[PDB]
């Protein structure tokens, strides 16, 4: 960690996966859901 920071963000919900953020809780939370399924190739030909 050598380098500081310039652009970081002013957002109350900020995802603890990415760093993504959002304005309302509904927002993140509904966000936080394109994370889930941890699959290389899902039910879908691909
Ligand atoms: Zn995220």
């Amino acid at each position: 960690g050598s380098s500081g920071s310039s652009g970081s963000g002013e957002k109350p919900f900020k995802c603890k996966e990415c760093g993504k953020a959002f304005r309302q809780n509904i927002h993140l939370a509904s966000h936080l859901r394109i994370h889930t399924g941890e699959k290389p190739s899902g039910p879908s030909s691909g």
